[PDB]
């Protein structure tokens, strides 16, 4: 209400480029003689494909899930090699690879069959790994449309056969790449903290649209779900299920308002949701109110809801405004 | 007609991953059903959140017979006005900011007053030409007389356990109502979500009610033939019996919920097949069965024509309102 002009004050997901560059330096602090490879799939985990790619200029190579994202990177004058994770799931996706120089990843029999059947100038760089055990490694090696020797990208009791079979094969100290830790997400339930030199990039901010005072024993929340008669000054934030927030978990979801952690109450609507502050507290209309990120980690919020933090950052629809700092 | 593709979408007609087809023929059909029962009633759509994930601008051009429009925020109303829309735009939930009052008068919008903060800002602001305001939310305040005395409001207004008491108080007041709760268990009516082919309650689950869902969430079939043991990526694992499986290119990062691991219906080649295992970021597996062999790249519909969205929402647990609005920018909009 104390604003001056239109600057978009509703659902907003602020991205800190300073923390993004910091997380990449943390990987280089432990492994200096390693090939750093991002980790820019599903619109860079909901942080924006093109803006983070321009920021991570120190990254030796890029990695996407589909060709559509890889073509957007190459058009934005990137020269670093693009790795196609999960590979190609169409035979017509092979000539666009040899033309835009993309490094695919072969694992299924269908993409190996399509590689031998297709004829095209210049071969493509292939990566391999699984998800007893077929020895299609020699079939991939004898292929005419593949840069020989291929390349392997393993991981850090059920498999173990991949480790001994990769020993005679060459050969691209070390050259390891991250999971999601480049954004400040652990994400492991063993340690959901990730505060040890790790900063979250996405800070899901909103706005305090209205404040309601009960002043009487009324647990009613319009008529959908009830909570408690205890008199407390309630506040409503402008973020709903139609913005990307999950309708799951009632009393217990943490929300950071003016530094202090306040629990989310009742159900979630399409555009807004209510949160329990307190009668003694003084929260004015137009406050910060952050759902996940700085002050309250995304792994902590995901654990309270039940889902993994990977969904929380990718579930956000086109209604949320992308802020970059 | 379909607007020029905004920077940037794919040019593949055979599809790649995630597509939400919106049929305009059912959108026009549902509107005629409302007019069939109530002919002397002004129809008020019902385009609150990017037209419930169907696209604000394309459905507005289609619903030309609609007497008035209704949005949640000013941003959507300004997009309609710029697309040469002359019909009155109703601002649901009203304005939250005092600076949202001069734009309301300049673009001729119909705000909704319910909170005290809105009324305080209306009396405190001075602007040429008044705004048409709608009313509808000490206990039970009589601020109706205060709203009527306001200088920047088109007089009269225009109104839309707790209660019955509000329906009693609107009787002496003149003289334009609009509800909003139920059309069939008048002079002006506004539907809920029935204009898209979705029932607001799973009482009938759209079965024999007339009908036709607009959004048909299509995908593409991207093993073994065996059920196996590591089914998806991991964690949730089903049977091992020799049966034909299928994997569809739609994940949690597309808008699909990870909830209800097994039993969720998916329509593949007319036949209903249950969803198995968990849901990944870009894809999910579905159990086809031994009978009839299917090829990679089939239709595969999640909700809409052949399988209603209310039926899918009931199997997951959530309301159908979320399912159609949870879809992110990764899904491609087809009309065509």
């Amino acid at each position: 209400e104390n604003l001056y002009f239109q600057s978009m004050k509703a659902a907003i997901a602020q991205i800190n480029t300073a923390a993004l560059r910091h997380n990449l330096a943390v990987v280089k602090r432990h492994a200096p003689q390693c090939k750093i490879i991002a980790v820019v799939k599903a619109n860079a985990y909901g942080h924006g494909l093109l803006p983070v790619a321009r920021t991570l200029v120190d990254a030796d190579a890029y990695a996407v899930a589909r060709i559509e994202e890889a073509l957007m990177l190459r058009s934005c004058a990137v020269v670093k090699p693009i790795v196609l994770l999960e590979g190609f799931f169409s035979a017509a996706d092979l000539p666009v690879l040899a033309a835009n120089n993309l490094q695919t990843a072969v694992h299924t029999w269908e993409q190996l069959e399509a590689l031998e059947q297709a004829d095209l100038p210049a071969p493509v760089v292939a990566w391999l790994k699984l998800d007893e055990m077929p020895a299609f490694i020699e079939r991939l090696a004898k292929c005419k449309n593949v840069v020989q020797p291929f390349n392997i990208m393993t991981h850090f009791e059920q498999i173990d056969l991949f480790s001994q079979l990769t020993a005679p094969l060459l050969g691209e100290c070390d050259w390891v790449r991250p999971g999601v830790i480049l954004y400040g997400v652990s994400p492991f339930p063993n340690t959901v903290a990730a505060d040890y030199d790790l900063q979250p990039v996405m800070t899901l901010k909103t706005q305090l649209i209205a404040v309601r005072d009960h002043k009487a024993g009324e647990p009613v929340g319009y008529g959908a779900n009830w909570v408690s008669d205890r008199d407390t000054r309630l506040g409503v934030i402008a973020i709903g299920y139609g913005d990307g927030y999950p309708r799951m978990a009632p009393n217990g979801t943490p929300v950071l308002v003016n530094g202090r952690i306040v629990p989310l109450v009742g159900r979630v609507s399409m555009d807004m949701t209510t949160v329990d502050l307190g009668p003694g507290a003084t929260d004015k209309a137009g406050d910060e109110a952050v759902l996940w990120g700085e002050g309250l980690p995304v792994e902590r919020v995901a654990d309270q809801i039940g889902t993994i933090p990977y969904e929380l950052i990718t579930k956000l629809t086109s209604r949320v405004f992308m802020e970059y700092v």
